[PDB]
Protein backbone atom coordinates (compact mmCIF):
# COMPACT_ATOMS: atom_id res chain seq x y z
CA UNK A 1 0.00 0.00 0.00
CA UNK A 2 1.48 3.30 -1.24
CA UNK A 3 0.37 6.86 -0.61
CA UNK A 4 1.47 9.61 -3.00
CA UNK A 5 1.66 13.29 -2.02
CA UNK A 6 3.33 16.33 -3.58
CA UNK A 7 5.41 17.61 -0.63
CA UNK A 8 8.00 16.13 1.74
CA UNK A 9 6.22 17.91 4.63
CA UNK A 10 2.87 16.22 3.93
CA UNK A 11 4.70 12.85 3.57
CA UNK A 12 6.24 13.23 7.01
CA UNK A 13 2.91 14.09 8.68
CA UNK A 14 1.04 11.20 7.01
CA UNK A 15 3.89 8.80 7.77
CA UNK A 16 3.72 9.94 11.44
CA UNK A 17 0.03 9.04 11.41
CA UNK A 18 0.04 5.72 9.56
CA UNK A 19 3.52 4.31 10.40
CA UNK A 20 4.50 1.04 8.63
CA UNK A 21 0.94 0.27 7.45
CA UNK A 22 1.63 2.40 4.33
CA UNK A 23 4.62 3.47 2.30
CA UNK A 24 4.43 7.26 1.71
CA UNK A 25 6.09 8.84 -1.33
CA UNK A 26 6.48 12.57 -2.21
CA UNK A 27 6.61 13.59 -5.91
CA UNK A 28 8.47 16.84 -5.04
CA UNK A 29 5.83 18.85 -6.90
CA UNK A 30 4.26 18.54 -10.38
CA UNK A 31 5.29 15.68 -12.74
CA UNK A 32 3.40 16.55 -15.90
CA UNK A 33 2.53 19.90 -17.44
CA UNK A 34 1.62 21.62 -20.72
CA UNK A 35 4.64 22.09 -23.08
CA UNK A 36 6.96 24.66 -21.52
CA UNK A 37 7.88 26.29 -24.84
CA UNK A 38 5.09 25.35 -27.31
CA UNK A 39 1.49 26.57 -27.20
CA UNK A 40 0.24 23.09 -26.29
CA UNK A 41 -3.47 23.39 -27.13
CA UNK A 42 -5.04 22.10 -30.37
CA UNK A 43 -7.59 24.72 -31.43
CA UNK A 44 -8.52 22.42 -34.35
CA UNK A 45 -9.62 19.61 -31.98
CA UNK A 46 -11.85 21.32 -29.41
CA UNK A 47 -8.99 22.78 -27.28
CA UNK A 48 -7.18 19.47 -26.83
CA UNK A 49 -4.28 19.94 -24.36
CA UNK A 50 -0.84 18.42 -24.88
CA UNK A 51 1.05 17.04 -21.92
CA UNK A 52 4.66 16.28 -21.37
CA UNK A 53 6.63 15.00 -18.34
CA UNK A 54 8.47 17.95 -16.69
CA UNK A 55 12.22 17.84 -17.33
CA UNK A 56 13.85 16.48 -14.20
CA UNK A 57 10.76 14.47 -13.11
CA UNK A 58 11.28 11.36 -15.23
CA UNK A 59 12.69 9.26 -12.34
CA UNK A 60 9.64 10.23 -10.28
CA UNK A 61 7.32 9.10 -13.08
CA UNK A 62 9.09 5.76 -13.39
CA UNK A 63 8.86 5.17 -9.62
CA UNK A 64 5.12 5.95 -9.62
CA UNK A 65 4.61 3.40 -12.42
CA UNK A 66 6.65 0.76 -10.51
CA UNK A 67 4.73 1.32 -7.25
CA UNK A 68 1.36 1.04 -9.02
CA UNK A 69 2.41 -2.38 -10.27
CA UNK A 70 3.49 -3.40 -6.72
CA UNK A 71 0.34 -2.52 -4.78
CA UNK A 72 -2.54 -0.10 -4.52
CA UNK A 73 -1.32 3.44 -5.10
CA UNK A 74 -3.49 5.94 -3.16
CA UNK A 75 -3.24 9.62 -4.14
CA UNK A 76 -3.39 12.18 -1.34
CA UNK A 77 -2.92 15.51 -3.08
CA UNK A 78 -4.64 18.62 -1.72
CA UNK A 79 -8.42 18.87 -2.30
CA UNK A 80 -8.60 21.90 -4.63
CA UNK A 81 -8.99 21.68 -8.37
CA UNK A 82 -5.18 21.94 -8.86
CA UNK A 83 -4.75 18.94 -6.55
CA UNK A 84 -7.42 17.02 -8.46
CA UNK A 85 -5.43 17.58 -11.68
CA UNK A 86 -2.22 16.41 -9.95
CA UNK A 87 -4.18 13.28 -8.92
CA UNK A 88 -5.43 12.83 -12.52
CA UNK A 89 -1.86 13.06 -13.91
CA UNK A 90 -0.65 10.36 -11.50
CA UNK A 91 -3.59 8.07 -12.32
CA UNK A 92 -3.06 8.53 -16.04
CA UNK A 93 0.69 7.76 -16.10
CA UNK A 94 0.06 4.74 -13.90
CA UNK A 95 -3.00 3.56 -15.92
CA UNK A 96 -5.22 3.64 -12.78
CA UNK A 97 -7.77 6.28 -13.79
CA UNK A 98 -11.24 5.13 -12.56
CA UNK A 99 -10.03 3.11 -9.57
CA UNK A 100 -11.07 4.27 -6.10
CA UNK A 101 -7.62 5.56 -5.34
CA UNK A 102 -7.93 9.25 -4.47
CA UNK A 103 -8.00 10.27 -0.80
CA UNK A 104 -9.93 13.35 0.27
CA UNK A 105 -9.35 15.46 3.39
CA UNK A 106 -9.44 19.04 4.81
CA UNK A 107 -6.89 18.31 7.52
CA UNK A 108 -3.89 16.05 8.10
CA UNK A 109 -4.79 14.62 11.51
CA UNK A 110 -4.76 11.05 12.93
CA UNK A 111 -8.58 10.97 13.07
CA UNK A 112 -9.22 12.25 9.54
CA UNK A 113 -6.37 10.51 7.67
CA UNK A 114 -7.02 7.08 9.22
CA UNK A 115 -10.63 7.31 8.01
CA UNK A 116 -9.70 8.94 4.68
CA UNK A 117 -7.35 6.08 3.63
CA UNK A 118 -10.10 3.50 4.22
CA UNK A 119 -12.52 5.51 2.04
CA UNK A 120 -10.75 6.39 -1.21
CA UNK A 121 -12.75 7.64 -4.18
CA UNK A 122 -12.56 7.92 -7.91
CA UNK A 123 -10.89 11.02 -9.38
CA UNK A 124 -13.47 13.84 -10.02
CA UNK A 125 -13.20 14.65 -13.71
CA UNK A 126 -15.49 17.67 -13.31
CA UNK A 127 -12.92 19.30 -11.04
CA UNK A 128 -10.16 18.15 -13.40
CA UNK A 129 -11.86 19.80 -16.43
CA UNK A 130 -12.41 23.05 -14.53
CA UNK A 131 -8.68 23.18 -13.86
CA UNK A 132 -7.63 22.21 -17.36
CA UNK A 133 -10.02 24.86 -18.73
CA UNK A 134 -8.39 27.52 -16.49
CA UNK A 135 -4.94 26.40 -17.78
CA UNK A 136 -6.09 26.58 -21.37
CA UNK A 137 -7.72 30.04 -21.04
CA UNK A 138 -4.56 31.45 -19.45
CA UNK A 139 -2.42 29.88 -22.15
CA UNK A 140 -4.63 31.30 -24.95
CA UNK A 141 -4.44 34.79 -23.38
CA UNK A 142 -0.79 34.58 -22.36
CA UNK A 143 0.62 33.29 -25.63
CA UNK A 144 -1.52 35.62 -27.74
CA UNK A 145 -0.91 38.86 -25.86
CA UNK A 146 2.56 38.45 -24.29
CA UNK A 147 4.30 38.70 -27.66
CA UNK A 148 2.19 41.79 -28.60
CA UNK A 149 3.01 43.30 -25.19
CA UNK A 150 6.69 42.39 -25.60
CA UNK A 151 6.83 44.03 -29.04
CA UNK A 152 5.17 47.31 -27.90
CA UNK A 153 5.98 47.82 -24.17
CA UNK A 154 8.63 45.17 -23.34
CA UNK A 155 6.05 43.36 -21.12
CA UNK A 156 3.67 40.41 -20.75
CA UNK A 157 0.33 39.17 -19.36
CA UNK A 158 1.15 35.72 -17.96
CA UNK A 159 -1.43 35.23 -15.07
CA UNK A 160 -4.15 35.95 -17.62
CA UNK A 161 -7.36 37.79 -17.17
CA UNK A 162 -7.37 37.66 -13.38
CA UNK A 163 -4.08 39.64 -13.29
CA UNK A 164 -5.38 42.23 -15.79
CA UNK A 165 -8.75 42.61 -14.00
CA UNK A 166 -6.98 43.22 -10.63
CA UNK A 167 -4.61 45.74 -12.23
CA UNK A 168 -7.72 47.53 -13.58
CA UNK A 169 -9.24 47.73 -10.05
CA UNK A 170 -6.08 49.57 -8.88
CA UNK A 171 -6.14 51.97 -11.88
CA UNK A 172 -9.86 52.57 -11.35
CA UNK A 173 -9.19 53.48 -7.67
CA UNK A 174 -6.38 55.79 -8.69
CA UNK A 175 -8.69 57.69 -11.10
CA UNK A 176 -11.37 58.02 -8.40
CA UNK A 177 -8.67 59.65 -6.17
CA UNK A 178 -7.34 61.80 -9.01
CA UNK A 179 -10.79 63.21 -9.81
CA UNK A 180 -11.87 63.82 -6.22
CA UNK A 181 -12.60 67.43 -5.22
CA UNK A 182 -12.36 67.99 -1.45
CA UNK A 183 -14.94 70.17 0.33
CA UNK A 184 -14.21 72.20 3.48
CA UNK A 185 -16.66 71.73 6.36
CA UNK A 186 -16.88 71.97 10.15
CA UNK A 187 -16.96 69.03 12.51
CA UNK A 188 -19.00 70.32 15.49
CA UNK A 189 -19.19 68.20 18.67
CA UNK A 190 -20.59 68.79 22.17
CA UNK A 191 -19.01 67.08 25.15
CA UNK A 192 -20.62 66.48 28.58
CA UNK A 193 -20.17 63.71 31.23
CA UNK A 194 -17.92 61.54 29.11
CA UNK A 195 -20.40 61.69 26.27
CA UNK A 196 -20.20 63.30 22.84
CA UNK A 197 -22.76 64.27 20.22
CA UNK A 198 -22.41 65.70 16.68
CA UNK A 199 -24.30 68.62 15.26
CA UNK A 200 -27.37 67.48 13.38
CA UNK A 201 -27.14 68.76 9.78
CA UNK A 202 -28.54 67.45 6.50
CA UNK A 203 -25.07 67.48 4.86
CA UNK A 204 -21.51 68.58 5.70
CA UNK A 205 -21.31 72.34 5.96
CA UNK A 206 -18.77 75.14 6.31
CA UNK A 207 -20.57 77.50 8.74
CA UNK A 208 -20.13 81.27 8.57
CA UNK A 209 -18.25 83.09 11.29
CA UNK A 210 -21.23 84.57 13.14
CA UNK A 211 -22.89 81.13 13.23
CA UNK A 212 -19.72 79.58 14.57
CA UNK A 213 -19.55 82.23 17.32
CA UNK A 214 -23.18 81.47 18.25
CA UNK A 215 -22.59 77.67 18.34
CA UNK A 216 -19.32 77.96 20.28
CA UNK A 217 -21.22 80.03 22.91
CA UNK A 218 -23.48 77.06 23.80
CA UNK A 219 -22.97 75.94 27.41
CA UNK A 220 -26.26 74.15 28.13
CA UNK A 221 -28.40 71.64 26.22
CA UNK A 222 -31.82 69.98 26.78
CA UNK A 223 -32.43 66.30 26.20
CA UNK A 224 -34.99 66.19 23.35
CA UNK A 225 -35.00 62.44 22.69
CA UNK A 226 -33.67 59.31 24.40
CA UNK A 227 -34.41 55.84 23.05
CA UNK A 228 -33.03 52.72 24.73
CA UNK A 229 -32.91 49.36 22.94
CA UNK A 230 -31.08 46.00 23.30
CA UNK A 231 -28.39 45.50 20.66
CA UNK A 232 -26.81 42.09 19.91
CA UNK A 233 -23.52 41.72 18.01
CA UNK A 234 -22.86 38.51 16.10
CA UNK A 235 -19.45 36.78 16.43
CA UNK A 236 -17.18 36.78 13.36
CA UNK A 237 -17.48 33.88 10.94
CA UNK A 238 -14.75 31.25 10.96
CA UNK A 239 -11.99 32.21 8.45
CA UNK A 240 -11.98 31.44 4.74
CA UNK A 241 -9.02 32.24 2.48
CA UNK A 242 -9.97 35.85 1.60
CA UNK A 243 -10.74 36.78 5.24
CA UNK A 244 -7.63 35.21 6.65
CA UNK A 245 -5.53 37.16 4.16
CA UNK A 246 -7.36 40.44 5.06
CA UNK A 247 -7.06 40.07 8.84
CA UNK A 248 -3.57 38.75 8.87
CA UNK A 249 -2.64 41.83 6.79
CA UNK A 250 -4.46 44.35 9.06
CA UNK A 251 -3.72 42.67 12.42
CA UNK A 252 -0.23 41.18 11.91
CA UNK A 253 1.24 43.08 8.97
CA UNK A 254 1.71 39.92 6.85
CA UNK A 255 1.66 40.27 3.11
CA UNK A 256 -0.93 37.92 1.60
CA UNK A 257 1.78 35.70 0.16
CA UNK A 258 3.48 35.36 3.60
CA UNK A 259 0.11 34.46 5.18
CA UNK A 260 -0.38 31.69 2.59
CA UNK A 261 3.15 30.39 3.06
CA UNK A 262 2.76 30.20 6.89
CA UNK A 263 -0.69 28.73 6.61
CA UNK A 264 0.66 26.01 4.28
CA UNK A 265 3.25 25.09 6.88
CA UNK A 266 0.56 24.80 9.59
CA UNK A 267 -1.73 22.75 7.31
CA UNK A 268 1.02 20.35 6.07
CA UNK A 269 2.50 19.85 9.52
CA UNK A 270 5.71 20.82 11.30
CA UNK A 271 8.48 18.71 12.65
CA UNK A 272 8.37 18.71 16.44
CA UNK A 273 9.56 15.76 18.42
CA UNK A 274 6.16 14.46 19.24
CA UNK A 275 6.61 13.83 15.45
CA UNK A 276 5.29 15.73 12.47
CA UNK A 277 2.06 17.48 13.47
CA UNK A 278 -0.56 19.64 11.73
CA UNK A 279 -2.20 22.73 13.27
CA UNK A 280 -4.88 23.98 10.87
CA UNK A 281 -7.32 22.90 8.21
CA UNK A 282 -6.67 23.38 4.51
CA UNK A 283 -5.89 27.01 3.62
CA UNK A 284 -7.54 27.24 0.14
CA UNK A 285 -11.25 27.45 0.87
CA UNK A 286 -14.26 29.62 0.04
CA UNK A 287 -16.22 28.11 2.89
CA UNK A 288 -16.82 29.23 6.51
CA UNK A 289 -18.43 25.84 7.21
CA UNK A 290 -17.50 23.94 10.40
CA UNK A 291 -17.70 20.17 10.86
CA UNK A 292 -19.86 18.63 13.53
CA UNK A 293 -16.77 17.21 15.17
CA UNK A 294 -15.11 20.65 15.32
CA UNK A 295 -18.30 22.26 16.65
CA UNK A 296 -18.50 19.75 19.47
CA UNK A 297 -14.83 20.10 20.57
CA UNK A 298 -15.32 23.88 20.61
CA UNK A 299 -18.48 23.58 22.77
CA UNK A 300 -16.51 21.38 25.19
CA UNK A 301 -13.60 23.85 25.41
CA UNK A 302 -15.92 26.86 25.80
CA UNK A 303 -18.09 25.14 28.41
CA UNK A 304 -15.02 24.25 30.44
CA UNK A 305 -12.94 27.44 30.12
CA UNK A 306 -15.68 30.08 29.92
CA UNK A 307 -18.99 28.45 30.96
CA UNK A 308 -21.96 27.00 29.09
CA UNK A 309 -23.61 30.42 28.80
CA UNK A 310 -20.82 31.32 26.32
CA UNK A 311 -21.75 28.45 23.96
CA UNK A 312 -23.15 29.61 20.66
CA UNK A 313 -17.35 19.76 0.99
CA UNK A 314 -15.02 22.67 1.77
CA UNK A 315 -14.43 23.73 5.35
CA UNK A 316 -13.34 26.87 7.23
CA UNK A 317 -9.74 27.54 8.07
CA UNK A 318 -9.62 26.59 11.80
CA UNK A 319 -7.45 24.76 14.25
CA UNK A 320 -7.38 20.97 13.88
CA UNK A 321 -7.30 20.73 17.72
CA UNK A 322 -8.90 23.56 19.68
CA UNK A 323 -7.29 22.19 22.88
CA UNK A 324 -3.97 23.08 21.25
CA UNK A 325 -4.24 26.60 22.62
CA UNK A 326 -1.97 29.40 21.36
CA UNK A 327 0.14 29.10 24.49
CA UNK A 328 0.61 25.34 23.96
CA UNK A 329 1.36 25.98 20.26
CA UNK A 330 4.44 28.13 20.98
CA UNK A 331 6.49 25.16 22.05
CA UNK A 332 6.22 24.05 18.42
CA UNK A 333 5.74 27.15 16.30
CA UNK A 334 8.04 29.93 15.21
CA UNK A 335 7.00 33.53 16.03
CA UNK A 336 5.20 34.15 12.70
CA UNK A 337 3.52 30.71 12.79
CA UNK A 338 2.36 31.34 16.36
CA UNK A 339 0.84 34.73 15.41
CA UNK A 340 -1.14 33.28 12.49
CA UNK A 341 -2.17 30.22 14.55
CA UNK A 342 -3.34 32.47 17.40
CA UNK A 343 -5.33 34.62 14.99
CA UNK A 344 -6.96 31.54 13.43
CA UNK A 345 -7.68 30.01 16.86
CA UNK A 346 -9.36 33.15 18.32
CA UNK A 347 -11.43 33.68 15.18
CA UNK A 348 -12.68 30.09 15.30
CA UNK A 349 -13.34 29.94 19.04
CA UNK A 350 -15.13 33.34 18.92
CA UNK A 351 -17.23 32.15 15.94
CA UNK A 352 -18.64 29.38 18.17
CA UNK A 353 -19.56 31.67 21.10
CA UNK A 354 -22.73 33.68 21.89
CA UNK A 355 -23.40 37.12 20.44
CA UNK A 356 -22.49 39.95 22.78
CA UNK A 357 -25.37 41.97 24.26
CA UNK A 358 -25.44 45.74 24.91
CA UNK A 359 -28.07 48.41 25.65
CA UNK A 360 -27.78 51.23 23.09
CA UNK A 361 -28.97 54.68 24.10
CA UNK A 362 -29.70 56.91 21.06
CA UNK A 363 -30.06 60.51 22.11
CA UNK A 364 -30.82 63.97 20.80
CA UNK A 365 -29.92 67.21 22.56
CA UNK A 366 -31.17 70.69 21.63
CA UNK A 367 -30.38 74.24 22.53
CA UNK A 368 -32.99 76.08 24.60
CA UNK A 369 -33.79 78.36 21.70
CA UNK A 370 -34.46 75.37 19.46
CA UNK A 371 -31.82 76.49 16.88
CA UNK A 372 -29.37 73.56 17.10
CA UNK A 373 -29.53 69.76 17.65
CA UNK A 374 -26.78 67.24 18.43
CA UNK A 375 -27.07 63.47 18.12
CA UNK A 376 -25.20 60.71 19.80
CA UNK A 377 -25.23 57.12 20.99
CA UNK A 378 -23.80 55.27 23.96
CA UNK A 379 -23.67 51.53 24.71
CA UNK A 380 -23.85 49.68 28.04
CA UNK A 381 -22.49 46.10 28.05
CA UNK A 382 -24.90 43.44 29.30
CA UNK A 383 -22.97 40.29 28.18
CA UNK A 384 -19.56 39.99 26.54
CA UNK A 385 -20.20 36.66 24.75
CA UNK A 386 -17.68 36.09 21.95
CA UNK A 387 -15.90 39.34 22.82
CA UNK A 388 -14.12 37.49 25.69
CA UNK A 389 -12.02 35.94 22.90
CA UNK A 390 -12.36 38.25 19.82
CA UNK A 391 -11.34 41.33 21.69
CA UNK A 392 -13.60 44.29 20.96
CA UNK A 393 -13.68 47.85 22.36
CA UNK A 394 -16.91 49.76 21.80
CA UNK A 395 -18.21 53.17 22.81
CA UNK A 396 -19.45 52.42 26.29
CA UNK A 397 -20.75 54.71 28.97
CA UNK A 398 -23.74 56.08 30.78
CA UNK A 399 -26.71 58.32 29.91
CA UNK A 400 -28.47 59.02 33.21
CA UNK A 401 -30.47 61.98 31.84
CA UNK A 402 -34.13 61.92 30.83
CA UNK A 403 -36.11 63.67 28.12
CA UNK A 404 -36.64 67.32 29.03
CA UNK A 405 -33.72 67.50 31.50
CA UNK A 406 -31.16 70.32 31.06
CA UNK A 407 -27.45 69.35 30.89
CA UNK A 408 -24.78 71.81 32.06
CA UNK A 409 -21.83 72.27 31.65
CA UNK A 410 -21.39 71.47 27.99
CA UNK A 411 -18.18 72.12 25.98
CA UNK A 412 -18.39 72.69 22.18
CA UNK A 413 -15.52 71.71 19.84
CA UNK A 414 -15.47 73.13 16.31
CA UNK A 415 -12.92 71.70 13.88
CA UNK A 416 -12.27 72.70 10.28
CA UNK A 417 -12.03 69.58 8.14
CA UNK A 418 -11.87 68.59 4.47
CA UNK A 419 -13.53 65.65 2.78
CA UNK A 420 -11.21 62.81 1.73
CA UNK A 421 -11.06 60.52 -1.31
CA UNK A 422 -11.41 56.74 -0.92
CA UNK A 423 -8.21 55.19 0.36
CA UNK A 424 -5.83 53.32 -1.86
CA UNK A 425 -5.79 49.54 -1.64
CA UNK A 426 -3.51 47.60 0.61
CA UNK A 427 -2.76 43.98 -0.22
CA UNK A 428 -5.44 42.98 2.21
CA UNK A 429 -8.11 45.40 0.94
CA UNK A 430 -7.39 44.51 -2.71
CA UNK A 431 -8.07 40.87 -1.83
CA UNK A 432 -11.35 42.10 -0.25
CA UNK A 433 -12.31 43.77 -3.55
CA UNK A 434 -11.30 40.75 -5.71
CA UNK A 435 -13.60 38.52 -3.59
CA UNK A 436 -16.39 41.11 -3.64
CA UNK A 437 -16.37 41.19 -7.44
CA UNK A 438 -15.81 37.47 -8.13
CA UNK A 439 -12.28 38.08 -9.52
CA UNK A 440 -9.71 35.44 -8.54
CA UNK A 441 -10.21 32.51 -6.17
CA UNK A 442 -8.53 31.03 -3.03
CA UNK A 443 -5.62 29.66 -5.12
CA UNK A 444 -5.08 32.94 -6.93
CA UNK A 445 -5.64 36.03 -4.69
CA UNK A 446 -2.10 36.08 -3.29
CA UNK A 447 -0.22 34.94 -6.37
CA UNK A 448 -2.06 37.59 -8.48
CA UNK A 449 -0.99 40.39 -6.12
CA UNK A 450 2.58 39.07 -5.87
CA UNK A 451 2.79 38.90 -9.67
CA UNK A 452 1.57 42.49 -10.18
CA UNK A 453 4.18 43.74 -7.68
CA UNK A 454 6.96 41.60 -9.18
CA UNK A 455 6.31 42.76 -12.76
CA UNK A 456 6.29 46.39 -11.63
CA UNK A 457 2.65 46.92 -12.74
CA UNK A 458 1.81 48.17 -9.25
CA UNK A 459 4.08 49.49 -6.56
CA UNK A 460 3.75 49.46 -2.77
CA UNK A 461 4.49 52.64 -0.76
CA UNK A 462 3.87 52.59 3.01
CA UNK A 463 1.53 49.66 2.60
CA UNK A 464 -0.53 51.30 -0.18
CA UNK A 465 -0.70 50.09 -3.80
CA UNK A 466 -0.23 52.49 -6.71
CA UNK A 467 -0.42 51.86 -10.43
CA UNK A 468 2.81 52.58 -12.35
CA UNK A 469 3.78 53.85 -15.76
CA UNK A 470 4.06 50.36 -17.23
CA UNK A 471 0.96 49.09 -15.38
CA UNK A 472 -1.06 52.06 -16.63
CA UNK A 473 0.22 51.80 -20.18
CA UNK A 474 -0.30 48.02 -20.56
CA UNK A 475 -3.75 48.31 -19.01
CA UNK A 476 -4.65 51.13 -21.42
CA UNK A 477 -3.56 49.09 -24.42
CA UNK A 478 -5.60 46.08 -23.29
CA UNK A 479 -8.65 48.30 -22.72
CA UNK A 480 -8.36 49.98 -26.12
CA UNK A 481 -7.93 46.79 -28.13
CA UNK A 482 -9.71 44.11 -25.96
CA UNK A 483 -12.43 46.14 -24.23
CA UNK A 484 -15.10 43.51 -23.33
CA UNK A 485 -12.66 40.59 -23.11
CA UNK A 486 -10.47 42.06 -20.35
CA UNK A 487 -13.30 43.70 -18.41
CA UNK A 488 -13.72 42.94 -14.70
CA UNK A 489 -17.24 41.81 -15.65
CA UNK A 490 -16.15 39.24 -18.28
CA UNK A 491 -13.34 37.93 -16.00
CA UNK A 492 -15.77 37.38 -13.09
CA UNK A 493 -18.25 35.73 -15.42
CA UNK A 494 -15.57 33.24 -16.57
CA UNK A 495 -14.70 32.42 -12.92
CA UNK A 496 -18.38 31.71 -12.21
CA UNK A 497 -18.45 29.54 -15.33
CA UNK A 498 -15.38 27.49 -14.23
CA UNK A 499 -17.13 26.94 -10.85
CA UNK A 500 -20.20 25.55 -12.66
CA UNK A 501 -17.82 23.34 -14.76
CA UNK A 502 -16.43 22.09 -11.40
CA UNK A 503 -19.96 21.28 -10.15
CA UNK A 504 -20.93 19.54 -13.35
CA UNK A 505 -23.45 22.27 -14.21
CA UNK A 506 -21.81 23.52 -17.44
CA UNK A 507 -19.48 21.94 -19.98
CA UNK A 508 -15.81 22.90 -20.30
CA UNK A 509 -15.95 22.82 -24.13
CA UNK A 510 -18.92 25.20 -24.26
CA UNK A 511 -17.18 27.64 -21.98
CA UNK A 512 -13.95 27.44 -24.02
CA UNK A 513 -15.62 27.69 -27.47
CA UNK A 514 -17.54 30.72 -26.30
CA UNK A 515 -14.45 32.44 -24.90
CA UNK A 516 -12.39 31.66 -28.00
CA UNK A 517 -15.01 33.15 -30.37
CA UNK A 518 -15.00 36.39 -28.33
CA UNK A 519 -11.22 36.52 -28.08
CA UNK A 520 -10.35 35.51 -31.66
CA UNK A 521 -12.74 38.08 -33.14
CA UNK A 522 -10.70 40.97 -31.65
CA UNK A 523 -7.18 39.47 -31.39
CA UNK A 524 -4.62 41.15 -33.71
CA UNK A 525 -1.19 39.45 -33.62
CA UNK A 526 0.66 42.07 -35.70
CA UNK A 527 -0.46 45.12 -33.71
CA UNK A 528 2.31 47.74 -33.68
CA UNK A 529 1.74 50.97 -31.67
CA UNK A 530 3.70 54.17 -30.82
CA UNK A 531 3.39 55.11 -27.05
CA UNK A 532 2.47 58.82 -27.17
CA UNK A 533 0.44 60.36 -24.36
CA UNK A 534 -0.03 63.96 -23.33
CA UNK A 535 0.96 64.44 -19.69
CA UNK A 536 0.54 66.66 -16.63
CA UNK A 537 4.28 67.52 -16.77
CA UNK A 538 5.60 70.80 -18.18
CA UNK A 539 9.01 71.81 -19.55
CA UNK A 540 10.82 74.90 -18.31
CA UNK A 541 10.36 76.47 -21.77
CA UNK A 542 6.62 76.27 -21.00
CA UNK A 543 5.46 73.53 -23.36
CA UNK A 544 3.70 70.48 -22.02
CA UNK A 545 5.56 67.17 -22.07
CA UNK A 546 4.50 63.98 -23.88
CA UNK A 547 5.29 60.35 -22.84
CA UNK A 548 7.20 58.23 -25.38
CA UNK A 549 8.87 54.80 -25.35
CA UNK A 550 12.12 53.71 -27.05
CA UNK A 551 14.98 51.19 -26.72
CA UNK A 552 15.97 52.68 -23.32
CA UNK A 553 12.28 52.46 -22.21
CA UNK A 554 9.90 55.32 -21.27
CA UNK A 555 10.82 59.00 -21.44
CA UNK A 556 9.31 62.47 -21.36
CA UNK A 557 9.85 65.00 -24.15
CA UNK A 558 8.90 68.49 -25.28
CA UNK A 559 9.28 70.56 -28.43
CA UNK A 560 11.99 72.79 -26.75
CA UNK A 561 13.60 71.33 -23.58
CA UNK A 562 15.59 68.17 -22.80
CA UNK A 563 14.20 64.68 -22.42
CA UNK A 564 13.66 63.32 -18.88
CA UNK A 565 13.95 59.56 -18.54
CA UNK A 566 11.32 57.75 -16.42
CA UNK A 567 11.39 54.34 -14.70
CA UNK A 568 8.82 51.66 -15.51
CA UNK A 569 7.64 51.67 -11.89
CA UNK A 570 7.26 55.38 -11.38
CA UNK A 571 3.68 56.02 -10.23
CA UNK A 572 1.21 57.02 -12.95
CA UNK A 573 -2.49 57.00 -13.87
CA UNK A 574 -4.12 57.52 -17.26
CA UNK A 575 -7.37 59.46 -17.25
CA UNK A 576 -9.14 60.63 -20.42
CA UNK A 577 -6.10 59.78 -22.59
CA UNK A 578 -3.67 61.86 -20.46
CA UNK A 579 -0.97 60.31 -18.20
CA UNK A 580 -0.71 61.85 -14.71
CA UNK A 581 2.67 61.41 -13.04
Amino acid sequence: KYIVVESPAKAKTIKSILGNEYEVFASMGHIIDLPKSKFGVDLEKDFEPEFAVIKGKEKVVEKLKDLAKKGELLIASDMDREGEAIAWHIARVTNTLGRKNRIVFSEITPRVIREAVKNPREIDMKKVRAQLARRILDRIVGYSLSPVLWRNFKSNLSAGRVQSATLKLVCDREREILRFVPKKYHRITVNFDGLTAEIDVKEKKFFDAETLKEIQSIDELVVEEKKVSVKKFAPPEPFKTSTLQQEAYSKLGFSVSKTMMIAQQLYEGVETKDGHIAFITYMRTDSTRVSDYAKEEARNLITEVFGEEYVGAHEAIRPTNVFMTPEEAGKYLNSDQKKLYELIWKRFLASQMKPSQYEETRFVLRTKDGKYRFKGTVLKKIFDGYEKVWKTERNTGEFPFEEGESVKPVVVKIEEQETKPKPRYTEGSLVKEMERLGIGRPSTYASTIKLLLNRGYIKKIRGYLYPTIVGSVVMDYLEKKYSDVVSVSFTAEMEKDLDEVEQGKKTDKIVLREFYESFSSVFDRNDRIVVDFPTNQKCSCGKEMRLSFGKYGFYLKCECGKTRSVKNDEIAVIDDGKIFL
